[PDB]
């Protein structure tokens, strides 16, 4: 314990030795404290000039004004949930690594991921571009990294906000051992038959109706109450099991990175009382957000085979497995494992799961006790499955089915179209010239026009944004692929997307205009959150030539293009 964390801990200690107090005041009984030192949601108006109707709907601007989870302590699962664990994910990571080679990600790949400016959560250098620039830390990194060898640590240390920061030189060392993880595809629906990692919102309903295909039961998508919280030190070393399927310098890095890091952690919370708390604990998701999405996935892809395995009576008992029941559970692997992966769609702690039929809705107990205890549902209560994948939550969308006026069959995604709008008007951070705001827009703009064309208020709001700010004006800032980020006409990019690369279309004729892309029922666009028969709503289509005039006349005398003739109505 303390011969991991103590280094670091002693580390801190000193650069603040000035103030190192031991309060004893600290609230805290789950994690474990060791000192205490002194220390010290903007609106897009290019967005929400364009989206006036949305200025009176407290559901869209609430969203724009403005733990007692992380201090809790998940139990130990009993020896049959250990042994059902270690069993499956010693027989997931096999299945994941048959075409897939683990392997060390590199500085030059990671300086290119800082250049292309990437959310890498990290902290004598301004920016993270130019810290890659430096040799320096390089050198730090070097001393980090050895250390790591030599088996110790000291400067791998979070800081909590709950999404933890590291400094950039640890996210290196994480990426270098781990990276592979995501930047090989690991959780790809081929290679792993229940992920979606790189899929794209235009594929998740397609997947979602081809688990729709299979034989069995209701379709079931429970939520997990505060997922990372719920992460045993039990899951973190199945998680490690990775380091067995690695050789050399990787497999002792890897090590390094899951021993010192993940299995032990030092993290460093603000406290307004403002003072900086050095805290430890074992358990819990504490780790890069894209290690994270990838282990999160695993994990779930483990526990929820699991659960299916005490749906169709594999095991009796999560409180000892018998000999027989262990050669069982292989047997069960071995010979269904990969058809009962396909049965799954799974996005880090979001799943989708159709099993071979409705005792899964009951088969609780292994679920209960490896902790990953169901959101908003008593403990023993059977769960409520879905009887049509068109009404199955899976990340914060669900999925129509729209047929084309030739007869050809989309499956778009969709959501409540005030969190559509509400999150189009706001920006991240502040410094932002009119210029970088109107190309904010233009990103959100894009994404409507490729993903949410069937909603009417949104390919015309799309429509008066992309019209709105200049025409060569580039677009600005894990299952998904962003085809909308891109200068290109937005016709040709959803004819590549929706046509051409569309695996379930099988007749590749393009479409030659706009009016050619359907929008769902009139009364469907209602339900899911469209203005579309109010007054507000009304005036702002009939009169949208003078929003755009407006936001024009802000940005000043640039060369624009009017995309609303290619919209029936607006045809002269
Ligand atoms: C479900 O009710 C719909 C409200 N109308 S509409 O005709 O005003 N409308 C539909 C296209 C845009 C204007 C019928
Ligand atoms: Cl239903
Ligand atoms: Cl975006
Ligand atoms: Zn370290
Ligand atoms: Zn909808």
């Amino acid at each position: 314990n303390l011969d991991i964390i103590g280094k670091r801990i002693e580390k801190i200690k000193q650069e603040h030795e000035t103030s190192w107090h031991y309060d004893q005041d600290h609230p805290y009984k789950t994690w474990a404290y060791h000192g205490s030192y002194e220390t010290k949601s903007m609106v897009n108006g290019v967005v929400r000039l364009l989206t006036k109707p949305w200025d009176i709907i407290p559901m869209v601007t609430q969203m724009a004004m403005t733990k007692e989870k992380v201090d809790t302590r998940t139990q130990e699962p009993k020896e049959g949930t250990k042994k059902l664990m270690k069993i499956t994910a010693e027989w997931l990571w096999k299945e994941l690594g048959k075409k897939k080679t683990p392997r060390m990600c590199t500085r030059e790949e990671f300086t290119r991921k800082v250049r292309s400016n990437a959310a890498l959560g990290a902290i004598k250098w301004k920016s993270a571009r130019e810290a890659v620039e430096d040799s320096g830390f390089w050198e730090l990194v070097d001393k980090e990294r050895n250390l790591h060898l030599e088996g110790k640590c000291e400067t791998c240390v979070y800081n909590m906000m709950a999404i933890w920061y590291m400094w950039l030189g640890a996210r290196f060392l994480e990426f270098e051992a781990l990276g592979f993880l995501n930047e090989d595809h690991w959780f790809s629906r081929e290679n792993s038959l229940s992920g979606v990692e790189g899929e794209g919102l235009h594929k998740l309903g397609y997947i979602l109706r081809d688990v729709s295909k299979k034989e069995g039961g209701a379709m079931y998508a429970d939520d997990t109450a505060g997922w990372d919280t719920r992460i045993t030190l039990e899951d973190l070393k199945n998680e490690e099991m990775v380091t067995n399927h690695m050789e050399g310098e990787h497999k002792k890095l890897a090590e390094a990175i899951f021993k010192l890091t993940y299995q032990n952690k030092v993290v460093r919370v603000q406290r307004p009382t403002t003072v900086m708390d050095i805290i430890s604990r074992r358990d819990q998701r504490g780790s890069g957000q894209v290690v994270t999405y990838g282990l999160n996935t695993f994990t779930n892809m483990e526990a929820q085979l699991i659960r299916q395995m005490e749906g169709e009576g594999v095991f009796k008992s999560i409180q000892h497995l018998t000999v027989t029941e262990e050669i069982a559970v292989k047997n069960w692997l071995v010979r269904v494992g990969r058809e009962r992966l396909s049965r799954m769609a799974i996005s880090g702690d979001d799943c989708v799961v159709k099993p071979l039929d409705d005792r899964f809705a009951s088969a609780l107990t292994a679920l209960n006790d490896m902790g990953k205890v169901r959101k908003d549902i008593q403990q023993w209560e059977p769960s409520r499955g879905w009887n049509d994948w068109t009404q199955v939550p899976f990340c914060s969308h669900h999925f129509h089915e729209l047929i084309m006026k030739d007869g050809r069959v989309l499956v778009v995604p969709c959501r409540n179209q005030d969190e559509l709008i509400g999150r189009a008007r706001i920006s991240q951070g502040a410094g932002w010239s009119l210029r970088e705001t109107a190309c904010l827009g233009k990103s959100y703009a894009q994404m409507w026009s490729l993903m949410y064309f069937h909603r009417r208020d949104l390919r015309l709001a799309a429509n008066a944004i992309c019209s709105a700010v200049p025409s060569h004006w580039v677009p600005t800032s894990i299952h998904a692929t962003h085809e909308w980020m891109t200068t290109e006409d937005m016709l040709t990019v959803w004819n590549r997307v929706w046509i051409q690369e569309n695996p379930w279309m099988e007749d590749k004729t393009p479409v030659e205009s706009w009016e050619e892309i359907p929008y769902l029922g009139k009364r469907e666009d209602q339900w899911c959150g469209s203005l579309i028969g109010l007054t507000s709503r009304a005036t702002w289509a009939k009169n949208i030539q003078t929003a755009i005039n407006q936001v024009r006349s802000l940005i000043g005398n640039e060369e624009y293009t009017d995309y609303m003739p290619s919209m029936k109505r607006f045809r002269r």
